[PDB]
RNA sequence: GGACGUCAUGCGCAUGACGUCCCC
RNA sequence: GGGACGUCAUGCGCAUGACGUCCC
């Protein structure tokens, strides 16, 4: 039975005449269930003017096909027309071509729709509406604007084109800091959706009032005037350091122009063959990260990162199943440093009085808005994957969270770019369904849990020093609108987070005044902008089409003679590997390869066809041409390509 | 009859006790006159101990050093110790050694100490008191911070030096968006100053008040919501040319980036080859400049932009004692179809500028409440002073109610719009104080530094710089019922800029107001933390510092080799070669016989009329193609003719 | 005329962190 | 595991304009 609420109605009206709109409705409002209203009543009309009805429905993450198919579009509309999800997590022995000519409602992954479009084939004809979720997104070279560019590309070059539906709560200004650029920004993302209007809801303004509840906003901020043993320890052993490779920063300890300056020194004097430099830069880059833990994180996780890290080397150095030897001077005189003042650290790190402030006011905010409701929710906005699984353990080790009813689990990312290992797709929905359920009291999450999924109502959302954009900002808001809701920002007045969650505040106030501009812009205005935008949004294509359209390898450490080009092989389009058999002696392994002379990490041992081989990482290696000397962070960045393995 | 009002001394007190400090006073409290009690207090304890008096004060402009003299230092300090003023103007026949130590009290530019420490020689142990005028550049590298380099690089390796004094307003945060970076650079320029503290009138703070009058503050916006004709002509005008040469933009017209893009456009396209497309370029950014300008000034001057350099093409195209190419021909006409439209247009006064209405409603107004009024009107470019001037003049309404004004510009050479001499400089400012002219129409200039006149208003014509010298201008406007106005339009950002730069400076009260509050041993630490990377940010840049053919850029023709080119003095580069005669024609100017394409000057050295040629003009062949801005960015040098 | 510095604005590139999608 | 995209922070470079200095 399928009703819209009134101004869900309002926003949808132009939509239901045919116009290309986009739409903002606030988190909590039923975005989705205008999109299913509009879908049926386009679908309807095809049915009873005798004709094409076929409706597609893009999405930028997985979950979300899944997820709008069980809770909104199947219930409405499998019974009527023809609906699937796809995904490239799908399983379908069917060609998407296919997928096409089967089905009237077609919800999947943007990329799915562009793979098909870049090629019996796919094109934008054979869809009648386009609705795009997180509409947003539809930017720069973001699959939707790529999408939309082919879409734009013909309605220009015609002197039969489809409906396209935009939806989103906050458009977003894009960085800027004028009201004059958040005009253009919103005019932007007007003209790659083609839209004749931007929609919002003003007539029954009232009624989405009481629909989303606004929460309670708070910025407990922490003036981290404390002693800082643990710094003051490390920064010390920093010095220390600096003194023994002669190598002096221009920057603060504990901070990213320190590690920016640390990561390009470790680099040169891996190109120079100045081994005790880099072995000191790499073991200062160690120091930088736990000082940066040790503000945000207790400070036991940033012993935990150095003991952890001098334990790999130990590993690594020390010999197993006859040499010059691997234990540098400059390796034993950092192994002895640490090995020094490390019982002081650990110590130190267990006086519970010199953590963090931040943490006590993180502790604070929860302890009390744990205690206001008998069944209350909530998430915590950390910026790190590590910071994540720290306040964890945080939460675990600490029997009053406990007590008073926190039950903690964190929810992290996917990639397998970050020196923490992700969540499965699947594990993620383990976390999010016993949040619900009430199994989880307490998300401790990444950006993850900001856009998108459907995660339960919380009466608490903290973000713990992180902030990013105007758009996040509003998200992170959405998610805490059950009975008493609070958003809180706990920052430290050194963070700079403060100031910058308060520009995006004067953000998102331009934001809402571009929109009731471009709104009242009388039509003839609104028309000769978005064309203009259009017609260079094109040849900002056109620029890419140009940019785009565009030996020896040594140990980083100890610069020895290894491999040549002729050496490697390809093996499927990645896993490049050697395959001299001389080789073999030149490694060792462990739980792994690393250098015989060094026991600098070189990559890890596979299986190919039951044989055992060594996979080689272009991180580990200073390529040397004829002289030049680099290295590239990724295999695709050098000039010659090789072979596959096997032909 | 040396005195100083009891705010004064309350920030000089410790200086006199021999304290390194910064001085924090208002534009029109006299920071100069705390110097000259500092310096004689500080001269005429060395004499009663029977001691060395040495005293250099340093400033960042010529007319400072003569101005400091006149009306503060010599009244004070000649008849008892002996006093010098110096320059790169000044015209001595004495080496700055001997002025050390013939001397007393040493004012200069600080670049005469530099240039004597670089190297019997000068350093800084022959002072006792070094005074920093306008201290909040003693930064990065500034000559202020690499005097003080020195300074503190012999502290740190001493294990007999001069007493230091910071004269400032305001100090600056140095660009910075959050609390925590305005105390990094309020501390940075504490400790590079070697500063025991950052010094403000707190006690006499009320006394201060009365001293210097705060003006009335005003944002006049102009909601640009007129049709603008011109605009429109222009861009289809742009348009044409675009279709023409098949060169897209991916910005706004009338604009910074689209002015960019349209700049990478005509290198790519000299270096290729690509006549048709350079041309087409170079025209497009003097129409680009033309909207701008349409934007700011009236627009006869975005005419008349555009007419003298279709103009100028004319002189070089036509030929005396084929140059006109297609592209050359089709954009001329072009110009000659579209031109008579512009002029009869642009001629209309109900669409000249919104701002330019906005302006002389805020002049009109503010020119009528007192019978003696004078004011300031900060323009940013040149361009926009001389028009301004010109838009003043041609209108009687202004010259009625009182308003006799005047262009006060910069004095560089690298610039389109040609400067004003140091000595043209005073001759209006020293007219302003007499009431011969009434209004200031000038750039950044007049903002720091120069002792111009009290005002009654003073005007950002959609200027905004950083916070120092927003506040700066405010001090400019001190007199009694004073106004400080901001004339932007909402397309600008100028609006919100200004009032970022409101939330900068409160910023800055407040990080002066800890590093006072805060404790000694924490002070300490922190600013030796900053001197000891100061030192080595001078070590990187002590590391990045210590690291074929010429074609004309239009036509591509073979000119000239490398060994053809020699140099004369350390700067005019020129051709030797007998047949290059033949190669170049005169105008009034060298320009390509086969093109057109301007190539340099002619000059005069030893009675021989000799060809300059500028590297702006060529591409360079290697055996790669490259344009270079200026000389010196070539890898091989030239022998001297 | 040359060199150097500072400020504002705009553009581009790099590093790190976070997220996503597609493909094997 | 590879490729692409986006967001945030930081750093670097180039362009335009304005200003200053020093040496010619
Ligand atoms: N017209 C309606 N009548 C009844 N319930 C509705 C209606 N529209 C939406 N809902 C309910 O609200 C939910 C939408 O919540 P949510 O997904 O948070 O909104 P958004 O799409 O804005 O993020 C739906 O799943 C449904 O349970
Ligand atoms: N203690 C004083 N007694 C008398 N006149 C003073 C005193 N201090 C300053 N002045 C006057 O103030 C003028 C200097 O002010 P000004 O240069 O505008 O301030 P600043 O030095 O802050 O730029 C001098 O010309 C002088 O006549
Ligand atoms: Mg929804
Ligand atoms: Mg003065
Ligand atoms: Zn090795
Ligand atoms: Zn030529």
């Amino acid at each position: 039975d399928l009703t819209l609420r009134d101004y869900q109605m309002e926003v949808a009206k132009p939509a239901l005449n045919g116009e290309n709109i986009i739409i903002c409705l606030p988190t909590g409002s039923g975005k989705t269930r205008v999109a299913v209203y509009i879908t049926k009543d386009h679908l309807d009309k095809k049915r009873k003017a005798s004709e094409q009805g076929k409706v597609i429905v893009l999405v930028n993450k997985v979950p979300l096909v899944e997820q709008h198919l069980r809770k909104e579009f199947n219930p409405f509309l499998k019974h009527w027309y023809q609906v699937i999800g796809l995904s490239g997590d799908s399983e379908l022995k069917i060609s998407f071509p296919e997928v096409v000519k089967r089905y009237d409602v077609i919800i999947c992954t943007a990329q799915i729709l562009e793979n098909s479009l870049l090629n019996e084939s796919v094109r934008l004809s054979d869809f009648s509406l386009i609705i795009i979720d997180q509409c947003h997104h539809t930017q720069k070279e973001g699959v939707y604007n790529n999408i939309m560019r082919r879409y734009l590309k013909e309605k220009i070059k015609n002197r039969p084109q489809p409906q396209i539906l935009g939806l989103t709560a906050s458009p977003g200004v894009g960085g800027a800091r004028s009201n004059s650029k958040a005009e253009e920004h919103i005019l932007k993302i007007c003209a790659n959706l083609d839209a004749c209007r931007i929609m919002t809801v003003k007539e029954h303004a009232s009624q989405l009032k009481n629909q989303v509840k606004e929460p309670f906003k708070k910025t407990v901020i922490a003036d981290d005037k404390r002693r800082d043993p643990f710094r003051e320890r490390i920064i010390e052993i920093m010095q220390d350091i600096q003194k023994y490779c002669q190598l002096y920063p221009k920057s603060e300890f504990g901070s990213q122009p320190y590690e920016q300056w640390v990561i390009r020194e470790e680099r040169r004097a891996a190109k120079e063959e100045k081994r005790k430099e880099r072995v000191c830069a790499e073991h200062l880059k160690k120091y930088n990260d736990a000082l940066q833990i040790n503000d945000t994180i207790r400070m036991v996780d940033a012993y935990n990162h150095l003991n952890n890290f001098y334990k790999e080397l130990k590993r690594r150095k020390t010999a197993e199943s006859p040499l010059v030897s691997k234990q540098d001077e400059t390796d034993e005189f950092l192994m002895r440093l640490f090995h020094a003042k490390k019982k002081q650290l650990k110590e130190l790190a267990r006086k519970p009085e010199y953590d963090n402030e931040k943490l006590m006011k993180l502790r604070n905010t929860l302890m009390e808005e744990f205690t206001k409701t008998e069944e209350p929710r909530g998430i915590i906005f950390t910026k790190t994957r590590q910071s994540a699984l720290a306040l964890y353990h945080w939460i675990m080790d600490n029997p009053k969270f406990e007590e008073v009813g926190i039950k903690a689990h964190f929810l992290i990312g996917a990639g397998h770019n970050s020196e923490t290992k992700p969540m499965t797709q699947n594990e993620q929905r383990e976390v999010i369904d016993k949040f619900r359920g009430g199994s989880i009291n307490l998300l401790i999450a990444t950006t993850v849990a900001e856009e998108g999924l459907d995660i339960k109502e919380c009466n608490i959302v903290i973000r713990y020093g992180l902030v990013t954009n105007e758009i996040a900002m509003v998200q992170a808001r959405g998610r805490a609108r059950a009975d008493e809701s609070t958003y809180a920002l706990v920052a430290s007045s050194g963070s700079g987070a403060v100031e910058r969650e308060d520009v995006n505040i004067f953000r998102e106030n331009m934001m809402y005044k571009a929109i009731r501009r471009v709104q009242e812009m009388p039509p003839e205005e609104y028309l000769n902008k978005i064309q203009d935008f259009q017609l260079q949004s094109i040849v900002e294509k056109q620029m890419k089409a140009k940019r785009d359209q565009r030996i020896t390898f040594l140990c980083k450490n100890c610069h020895k003679l290894i491999c040549s080009g002729e050496d490697i092989q390809v093996i499927e389009n990645m896993h490049h590997v050697s395959v001299k058999k001389d080789f073999q002696h030149l490694y060792h392994k462990r739980e792994e390869i690393i250098c015989k002379d060094c026991g600098q990490v070189w990559g890890n041992m596979m299986v190919y066809r039951g044989l055992d081989l060594p996979c080689l990482k272009i991180r580990n290696f200073v390529v040397a041409f004829e002289t030049t000397k680099e290295i590239f962070k990724k295999w695709g960045e050098l000039p010659i390509i090789f072979p596959d393995f096997d032909y």
